[PDB]
């Protein structure tokens, strides 16, 4: 009986040196990010919607014009909802389908649902287009250094689609695409033809982004069991910032703080979390000002922050991978 699910509690990072740190913080662009993979997600695009479809579309063109061997994989299913029974549309994105182990990056792609109100439309920038196009553009700036993964680990993306509750968040109402993608993947075995380990199994850590790019965001510490790899983050952060690498940045307004947080946040993270799979939880505490209204979009987005974080992100994912 193989010990391979244990690995992922002894992994650990390969650390980037100062002249690769700066090669990431070069090779990064968020304005190609901003052009090219958040524009077109500041759209409409609650579940069943046309721009749910245009959304889905855009974020598997993206991919699929890189180098990097991904697989995608669209995750549709049904479920009762305040409105009657919807269909819904994960997307999965992933590097070496069959090796055992991945780390997890994810965020949700849905729009919540908002009537138009004063010819406004909510486009929930931040929750979570950003996420989504950070994602797209990690996914673009490591192209070379994936298409090498073609430690039988590698990364895999997920876009959940129904965070957003229809009304006010309930538990039957909301985590639509992940509370059904997390019992899917624990019902499957993996690798193929296994037979006592599933998906969930493989996964090594789940990094979920969500209410990224409001000015000062500070994200707690929330789990005791991935707090090591906050404290990556809040290495990565502090020498990028200390190799001047960021922008518009000091330690006093640092992103990673030392402050865990005793309460629960419901997310895409929980049914997962439920079924012992560790959480990076990368969502602020506080919130962004303008969540859940019609002013989270484009023109309050701080640009500079998402750069950071993309950088951040970045290191984060190559000294997880070994590249
Ligand atoms: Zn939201």
């Amino acid at each position: 009986a193989s010990a391979w699910p244990e690995e992922k509690n002894y992994h650990q990072p390969a650390i980037l040196n100062s002249s690769a740190l700066r090669q990431i913080a070069e090779g990064t662009s968020i304005s190609e990010m901003w052009q090219n993979d958040l524009q077109p997600l500041l759209i409409e695009r609650y579940p069943g919607s046309p721009g749910s479809y245009a959304a889905r579309q855009h974020i598997m063109q993206r991919i699929q014009r890189l180098q990097a061997d991904w697989v995608l994989e669209i995750d549709t299913f049904l479920s009762q909802t305040p409105y009657g029974y919807r269909s819904f549309s994960n997307i999965i994105s992933t590097l070496n389908p069959t090796a055992k182990r991945h780390l997890v990056l994810a965020c949700h792609y849905d729009s919540k649902y908002f009537s138009h109100w004063n010819n406004r439309v909510f486009v929930g920038a931040t929750d979570s287009a950003v996420p989504c196009a950070m994602m797209l553009e990690l996914a673009r700036a490591l192209d070379k250094k994936l298409l090498s993964l073609k430690p039988d680990l590698s990364l895999q993306l997920i876009f959940f689609d129904g965070d957003e509750a229809f009304l006010h968040w309930s538990p039957q109402d909301s985590l639509y695409g992940s509370r059904h993608l997390a019992a899917k993947m624990a019902s499957t075995p993996h690798p193929p033809g296994a037979r006592g380990t599933s998906q969930l199994h493989g996964m090594d850590l789940l990094v979920l982004l969500d209410l990224i790019g409001a000015p000062n965001p500070t994200f707690p510490n929330f789990f005791p069991n991935s707090a090591r790899w906050f404290e990556r983050l809040q290495a990565i952060e502090h020498e990028l910032h200390e190799l001047g690498l960021l922008k518009d940045h000091s330690l006093e307004g640092r992103y990673f703080q030392n402050y865990s947080y005793g309460g629960v946040i419901q997310d895409d993270h929980i049914p997962f979390l439920r079924r012992g799979v560790p959480v990076l939880h990368l969502i602020p505490s506080p919130f962004p000002e303008v969540w859940h209204t019609m002013d989270d979009n484009e023109e309050n987005l701080d640009e500079s922050t998402i750069d950071n974080l993309n950088k951040i992100l970045q290191v984060f994912v190559l000294e997880y991978l070994h590249l």
